[PDB]
């Protein structure tokens, strides 16, 4: 009923809209109110009232309070995010058990010679009546003892604990209520790129806040049909699909996303430093996605145009899907036809190109192709053959061959995707499960300890 929820500041955080609160870390206030990524929060300092960004603070009793307590993390993000440049060797952190629940996990980074920098992860058992431990010969009553000891020495762990894993300020949450935005309220800064049925453009909102903005072109949209369909991609809120934030509901239509520092994964991937990228990285890149499908596939929506060019990198790396649902309101009229096909043959499953039937099952196929795209560096799918030639070849049973460089595991993912009948394709639910776990033949999850 009431809100009785006391919470502190991780970060700063200086008020740029109206009715928000500013505060800096440690500074305690109470919840009036949740209201999504904003919270009504009062300051038990100076009394003042406001919203404030709910993912820059923690109730004050719980762990997230900690440096080393990452909340709200997967097993693989903590991999990740162990792994990513700026952390050394016994880099950690103790999160949520994704397997047992109640429970911690504890990963660190490692680094073999046979093995390079790997990630291992140890189950943090809680005691019934209070404390936790990872080896029975060592209990500990908070979080806190459990770290300082392991920072003391291994203890049968793969390394000592050095520093916790490195962690930057979150992104700032979108203003409250600015879903359908005025076009004034934006400045067009730099062009990114122009396309068939539009352009995207990197621009300011307000102001503060930088976005990227997808100009779409007058007649490729009925504002009704897309707003319809934006308040569904406005629901679709995964890591791994890119943040779509406001809406121009005029023509020409603009849709406003985060900002994807490197571009398209198909451009990262044929640069100089794409090109340097090991494929593990690549490998990872596409299990970035096929969890991102997987979301849409559990969701029950369609992406319709899945391919390298689709896909947004971060500074950080990260891959995020774009354009997920666009192709089915881009209209088919007079204005749009001058701009040539909506769809690439080479990435289209037979069933669309022939009939029209896109579901998720076409995007699988697509999938494929976007693994090949991966591990080629962004070559064309088909290489030596015309779109016309690649129709005629699959009705005959003919499947692109293994690229160099290319694990056979993978390969056969993408044979798997590319099978003529859609129902025999796999789901992203399993294509996700095979490519987080392509170098994991070590099982046993954990480590056992003694
Ligand atoms: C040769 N190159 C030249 C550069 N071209 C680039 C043109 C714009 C780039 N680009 C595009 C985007 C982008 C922006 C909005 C968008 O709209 C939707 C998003 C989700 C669902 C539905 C619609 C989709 C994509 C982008 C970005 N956010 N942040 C940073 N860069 C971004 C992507 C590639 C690509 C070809």
């Amino acid at each position: 009923h009431h809100h009785h929820i006391i919470v502190v500041a991780l970060y700063d955080y200086e008020a740029i809209h109206h009715e928000d609160l500013s505060f800096q870390k440690g500074d305690q206030m109470v919840v009036l109110e949740e209201s999504g990524e904003w919270w009504k929060a009062r300051s038990l300092a100076t009394r003042k009232e406001g919203y404030i960004p709910s993912n820059y603070v923690a109730r004050v009793d719980s762990l997230e309070t900690e440096e080393w307590f990452f909340k709200g993390i997967s097993r693989k993000d903590a991999e990740r995010q162990l792994l990513a440049p700026g952390n050394m060797l016994g880099s950690f952190m103790i999160r949520d058990s994704e397997t047992t629940k109640g429970s911690y996990s504890l990963s660190v980074r490692d680094y073999d010679p046979r093995q390079g920098d790997t990630v291992k992860h140890y189950k943090i058992r809680t005691l019934d009546n209070g404390g936790f431990y990872i080896s029975p010969r060592s209990t500990f009553s908070t979080l806190q003892e459990l770290v300082d000891h392991y920072k003391k020495g291994n203890d049968g762990l793969c390394q000592k604990l050095s520093v916790p894993c490195m962690s930057s300020k979150p992104q700032k949450p979108w203003e409250k209520d600015a879903w359908e935005i005025p076009r004034e309220s934006l400045k067009l800064e730099k062009k990114l790129g122009a396309g068939q049925f539009g352009e995207v453009w990197m621009a300011t909102y307000n102001k503060h806040t930088k976005v990227a903005v997808k100009t779409m072109k007058p007649g490729s949209m009925s504002v009704e049909a897309f707003l319809a369909e934006a308040n569904v991609m406005k629901t679709l809120q995964h890591d791994k699909l890119v943040k779509l934030h406001a809406v121009v509901t005029k023509e020409p239509i603009y849709i406003i996303t985060e900002f994807m520092a490197k571009g398209s994964l198909l451009d990262f991937l044929k640069s100089d430093e794409g090109s340097k990228q090991p494929l593990p990285k690549l490998i990872d890149f596409s299990a970035q996605i096929a969890e991102g499908m997987a979301f849409i596939e559990q969701r029950n929506y369609i992406h319709r145009d899945l391919r390298a060019a689709n896909i947004l990198v971060s500074a950080s790396l990260v891959c995020k899907i774009a354009d997920f649902g666009l192709a089915r309101v881009i209209e088919d009229n007079e204005y749009t036809a001058r701009e040539g096909a909506k769809f690439p043959i080479k990435w289209t499953a037979p069933e669309a190109i022939n009939f029209g039937s896109f579901t998720i099952k076409s995007d699988v196929w697509s999938f494929g192709i976007l693994l090949m795209e991966i591990v080629t560096y962004g070559r064309i799918p088909y290489p030596g053959m015309s779109n016309p030639e690649v129709i005629r070849a699959l009705e005959r049973g003919y499947r692109m061959p293994r690229p160099e460089n290319c694990p056979e595991e993978l390969y056969n993912i993408m044979m798997r995707c590319w099978k003529n009948r859609p129902e025999e394709r796999p789901t992203f639910e399993y294509i996700q499960s095979v490519l987080d776990d392509f170098y994991t033949a070590t099982e046993s999850q954990y480590e056992e300890i003694p």
